[PDB]
C-alpha cells in the first residue's frame, strides 16, 4: 500500500527543495516523479491529483498533499521534528518563517537585466548581514545550546541549514562574522542523514546557474 | 501574566486581520496598541519586540511572537481550533495555504492606474471562479459535513470565511454558483463570537478605501 512518499515536481530545487531536505535529514527514502512537459501538469490536474491546480504535490500516507507548509508540517511532525509542544512549536514556526521569507527573496532574485540582477543582490546582502543573521545568532547566543529550540534536533536547524548554503552561493563571506551559525552549519552537516544528502548521486538539486 | 493577547500593528487589516478574526471567534479577548508613526514601529524595533524588525507582532503567553503563520499556527493549537491530529492538521494546512494564497492576491491588489486594477481584478475573479471557490465547495459536497475538517468547527471554516466578505466586497456574485459556499458562510457568521465580531464596534477593522 505505498511506502515510499512520492514528490511530484521539477528535476530542479524550486519549492520542493526544503521538502526534499527534510525527508532527507529524518532518514526517509523517498521517490520522485519529474514533470518534463505541459502534459505532465495537465494530466496530474485532470486527474485531480492537485487541490488547487499546483504543484509541489507530495502522496504520503494515502493523502496527497500540496502547498510547501501543509507538506512541510506534516513531514516534521510526522518525524518528531516540529518540537515538542505547542510553545516550542511557537518559536520554531517563528524563525523558519523569517528562513522563508529571505528563501523567497534567493529564489526570486532576477537574472536579467544585469543591473536590476545586480540591485536585488545587494538588498539581499544587506538583508542577510544586518537582519536575518544577527537574529539567528542571537538566538543561538542567549542560549548556548547546539540547537535552535528545545536543545534538540528539530525542523528549524533544517531549514536554517539549508538557507546557509544557500547564502554560501551567493557570497561565500556573509556568513563570516556569524561563528555561531558556521558551527551549527557544521554540526547539521554531520548528522549521518545530512552528510548523506550532502554527497553526489543524492536527490539534493544543483542550483540553476551555479 | 497579562491574560490578553496583545496585537502590535496598524490601525488596518493587513496582516493582522485575520488575527482578530480568529481569536474573536474563538472567544478570545485581545488588546490592540497601534502603530501610528515611524517612531512607533522604532521603538518597537530598538527595545528587541521584533525578532526581523517587522510587525505583525503579537504578546501572548510571555511570547513576543512575529511572522503571521507564527501567531496563528499558536492561535489555533491553543484555543482547540487546529484539528485533533496530525493527518486533520494537513487537510487544514492545505486548505488555509490556498485560502492565504488567494488572500494575498486580493491583499495585494493594485488600485492604480485603472486599467492595471481592472485587468488583475480580471485575473482574481477567474481564479476565485475556476480554481479557489470549486476546491472548497468540492471538499464540503464530498463529505456533506457543516465544516471544512473533522466536522467541528476549525481555523479552516474561520480563515475561508474571512475570506468570503472580501470576495463579496469584490463582486458580490462570485459566490453564486457555490450552494455549500454560502450556507458554510451563513452558519459560520452566525456562530454567536463570528457574529459579535460581525457587529459595528468589533475590533475587525474596515477596507482601505473607506478608512
Amino acid at each position: 500500500m505505498a511506502e515510499k512518499p512520492k514528490l511530484h515536481y521539477f528535476n530542479a530545487r524550486g519549492r520542493m527543495e526544503s521538502t526534499r531536505w527534510l525527508l532527507a535529514a529524518a532518514g526517509v527514502e523517498f521517490e520522485e516523479k519529474f514533470i518534463k512537459s505541459a502534459e505532465d501538469l495537465d494530466k496530474l490536474r485532470n486527474d485531480g491529483y492537485l487541490m488547487f491546480q499546483q504543484v509541489p504535490m507530495v502522496e504520503i500516507d494515502g493523502m496527497k498533499l500540496v502547498q510547501t507548509r501543509a507538506i512541510l508540517n506534516y513531514i516534521a511532525s510526522k518525524y518528531n521534528l516540529y518540537g515538542k509542544d505547542i510553545k516550542e512549536r511557537a518559536l520554531i514556526d517563528m524563525y523558519i518563517e523569517g528562513i522563508a521569507d529571505l528563501g523567497e527573496m534567493i529564489l526570486l532574485l532576477p537574472v536579467c537585466p544585469p543591473e536590476e540582477k545586480d540591485a536585488k543582490l545587494a538588498l539581499i546582502k544587506e538583508k542577510i548581514k544586518n537582519r536575518y543573521f544577527p537574529a539567528f545568532e542571537k538566538v543561538l547566543h542567549h542560549h548556548g545550546q547546539d540547537y535552535l529550540v528545545g536543545n534538540k534536533l528539530s525542523r528549524a536547524d533544517i531549514h536554517l541549514v539549508e538557507l546557509l548554503y544557500y547564502v554560501e552561493e551567493l557570497d561565500s563571506s556573509l556568513i563570516s562574522s556569524f561563528p555561531l551559525l558556521k558551527a551549527l552549519k557544521t554540526r547539521i552537516s554531520n548528522l549521518p542523514t545530512v552528510k548523506k544528502f550532502l554527497q553526489p548521486g543524492s536527490p539534493r538539486k544543483p542550483p540553476m546557474d551555479e
